[PDB]
């Protein structure tokens, strides 16, 4: 992808992953009964966006880069959390791989920025 | 000092109005909740600015005050995105929202 | 003095979220006042403890905190009619009067 | 030999406060200053082996110090409990006296 | 030993297996046992582990902070074990299957912190 949109496309994608994660959150504790992993992703998989959001107010490139390498643990965390899921059974391999898919081309595009 | 103290809590009671909207007529209990703590925690740590005392402990509680209201933010640009709430009432409360923001900016 | 009336305001805190979350199906303030109100007797106690003067102010200091994000809660709650006026007044009195007690300790 | 005693009185306690919090949700109905005494109750014995597993003096200090913290606050919500007659004055002493040879236990180690 | 090097990818591999473990933990003592209190606690204790040590990929001093915080939490998993044992809702092979396994996790973050 083009390099200067690597920042506002990155923005977008978290913003939209928040939207699945909060889906997720939903299902995990409605239909799964499932209180406490599911609380753990809704936090940090919804705070990717939430820090993008921060770097994006920088007052500094060293403030932005960051803020984004907190987006970037958040991501890591969450595909953790994703992680363990599927290896309990609490969601499907179709729903690990549609979520996990979204969460790490988050990573790519925040390790881009941050590396570029 | 006392103008933020008042548009905080004012702000406060604003968000707590659109919580109300959102479970009561949405049925929406994620975000809400969500939207509801970091909006209301915005008065919160502006009130324990007033009472700190010491000059860095004033400018680091208006700080947390000033993430929260990116939180806040945050919350209702998912809000609309979802549909939840209207274009109208996105634009009521983030004016509501930046006015705070330059209020805490100028104070810091 | 301040530490029985910090463990009969507890009690009440502790009512007071039952309240909230029981019948207004409130979840969020709750949690914040429970906290808050209820971490004002636990820093008197450890207070009482403490093994330096500066470390008794300074869990004193902390209790003084937590009364007054307390009131900002229960000012935050009457706002948005979760309670009632005689409720908060009654409640908020209690709460005050521990402000006053411990700023005397501190400050005389 | 306080600090082998006060491993397993700390454990003993643990499980008083266990079955103080099942009593309390399942046959009171109380799920706010149960799960208050439940986490402090049983941080006692978490912060003893904490101590027990220290790399320093320090952190080995310091952990008591955060025992002794969670069993004055354990005190602290008991008395609240009582205060609110969820427990008997009975119950209050007999836990309260386990809660107090910790903190007897636990300070004669600090100050050692 | 291991090599020093080794030590974090081994550990950050250890505890999502072992937050594995301490699930189905929560599902035998649930499910079989009946048990809800401990369960619920030793739950999110040994599941938090390994979330902290995938944060601490992400300052040496903010290293430290994290890893410590995930000692802290494999300490309290291993002390509701310790309960666990002494009211009889897990066996002896159980706990010290278990146990084993949060220990060794409990001796990488010490080396890697040291
Ligand atoms: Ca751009
Ligand atoms: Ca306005
Ligand atoms: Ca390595
Ligand atoms: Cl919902
Ligand atoms: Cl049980």
């Amino acid at each position: 992808m083009r390099e200067d949109m690597k920042d506002n496309v990155v923005k977008d994608k978290s913003l939209e992953f928040a939207v699945r994660i909060v889906n997720l959150y939903k299902f995990l504790v409605n239909e799964q009964k499932e209180f406490v992993m599911s609380k753990q992703i809704l936090r940090s998989g919804t705070s990717i966006g939430a820090n993008i959001r921060e770097a994006e107010q920088a007052q500094s490139r060293a403030d932005f880069i960051n803020k984004l390498n907190i987006a970037l643990k958040e991501a890591n965390e969450t595909e953790y959390w994703l992680e363990l899921l599927i290896r309990t059974e609490y969601i499907t391999r179709e729903q690990y791989e549609s979520i996990n898919n979204d969460s790490t081309e988050i990573n790519k595009l925040l390790i881009s920025i941050i590396k570029t």
